[PDB]
């Protein structure tokens, strides 16, 4: 299984129709594979969306007394059950690094701590998250019959997006704390793909220098996170990196180089462990000074050329509604990386290289 792929973070609280937007536009762009958000934490976040799945600990859905709100398990159903029948795999992402949605700084609120990276070793954090995942990973989907658990169309679970651990920088607090969790997981779910969702980044191994000396920090440890140790991980089946040259402090000249680099590096390293090997983000700025159609034939061609597994852009987006409707009538392109099913040059390359993957 070698696949393009692409990312969006709205499918466990938008409506119907814009879920189905999203699916329907992977389908007719060949796109076999999208990753997913399956997490809200904290209740500020999930009263924003008026969507519930994690506002407090041990509240899984929507809390006691309050009406007319969306719970995100069935909207995670929803979007479960059409791509099945549309013929999507998903890779559903269990907590966030960052703030959006709650993120691991929640549950430290939660718990009365006082650095994001409390998340890692309070074992009255780390419970909680156990006790999310378990409730997720059990839960029956009201469309379908089937616990997740036992759904095919999922093809993977991610611990967390863009982990980051910047208080340990030996790499050992994150290798620590992926065993138990993914082992946790395997403890779940014996049937599906665990992953660990992070950006890929390495900690000064020999014969390992960026292009062009630019964002040295992502090749020398200093996120906390050792790439290589991750995925030599039992529990973890399949390595995961993300590119995005323009927030890391490449220059834009360097985009191109710099993100090849990074691919052959990932896949020389996945190969010698053994393992499969999933670019699952990478993004140029829709302004940049370089031409990102080019840029992004440049990323996928070396991802196929390679043997890596897959390649997946961030982000696809579908028809918006209410406040997130743009000129056009799509979701907004909010971030300056929003792909979607148009005429635009980086949509007929998606759609080129769907075929060929
Ligand atoms: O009453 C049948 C069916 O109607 C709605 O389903 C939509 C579905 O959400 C769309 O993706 C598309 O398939 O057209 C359908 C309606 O013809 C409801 O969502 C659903 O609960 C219900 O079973
Ligand atoms: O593309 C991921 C990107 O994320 C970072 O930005 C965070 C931001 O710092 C947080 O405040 C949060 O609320 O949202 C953003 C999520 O992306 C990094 O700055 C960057 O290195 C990393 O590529």
């Amino acid at each position: 299984f070698r696949f393009i792929g692409s990312n969006n973070y709205y499918m466990h609280y938008k409506s119907n129709r814009m879920i189905d937007s999203v699916l329907e536009s992977a389908r007719d762009m060949g796109i076999k594979v999208l990753r997913i958000w399956g997490f809200l934490d904290g209740e500020s976040y999930c009263r924003d969306k008026n969507t519930y799945m994690h506002p407090e600990p041990g509240v899984f859905g929507v809390p006691e007394g309050i009406s007319n709100a969306q719970n995100g398990f069935e909207r995670l159903d929803y979007t479960i059950a059409k791509a099945k029948e549309l013929g999507i795999k998903l890779i559903i992402v269990l907590v966030n690094n960052w703030d959006d949605f709650g993120g691991m700084n929640q549950y430290v609120r939660w718990f009365g701590g006082t650095h994001h990276d409390d998340f890692y070793r309070d074992e009255r954090i780390k419970e909680e998250y156990k006790k999310y995942v378990s409730f997720l990973i059990n839960h029956v989907n009201v469309y379908t019959g089937v616990p997740y658990r036992e759904e095919p169309t999922i093809m993977a679970w991610e611990l967390a997006n863009e982990l980051r651990c910047e208080t340990d920088k030996s790499g050992n607090t994150l290798v620590e704390w992926v065993k138990e969790m993914s082992s946790y997981i395997k403890s779940l779910d014996p049937n599906h793909l665990v992953a660990v969702g992070d950006e890929g980044f390495f900690s000064n191994y020999e014969g390992f220098k960026p292009y062009g000396g630019e964002a040295e920090w992502a090749y020398n440890g200093w996120s906390g996170v050792d790439w290589k140790k991750l995925l030599s991980i039992e529990t973890v089946d399949f390595g995961t990196f993300h590119l995005y040259p323009s927030h890391w402090g490449v220059s834009p000249e360097n985009y191109a180089q710099w993100g090849a680099k990074w691919i052959e590096d990932h896949i020389k390293i996945a190969k010698e462990i053994g393992k499969p090997v999933v670019l699952e983000e990478y993004g140029i700025p829709k302004s940049a000074p370089v031409n990102r159609t080019a840029i992004y034939r440049l990323w996928n061609d070396l991802v196929y050329d390679l043997g890596g597994d897959g390649a997946m852009f961030w982000m696809l987006a579908g028809i918006g509604e209410g406040s997130d409707r743009d000129e056009r009538g799509y979701y907004p392109d909010y971030d300056g990386f929003r792909i979607v099913n148009d005429d635009s040059p980086e949509a007929e390359l998606i759609r080129e290289y769907a075929k060929l993957f």
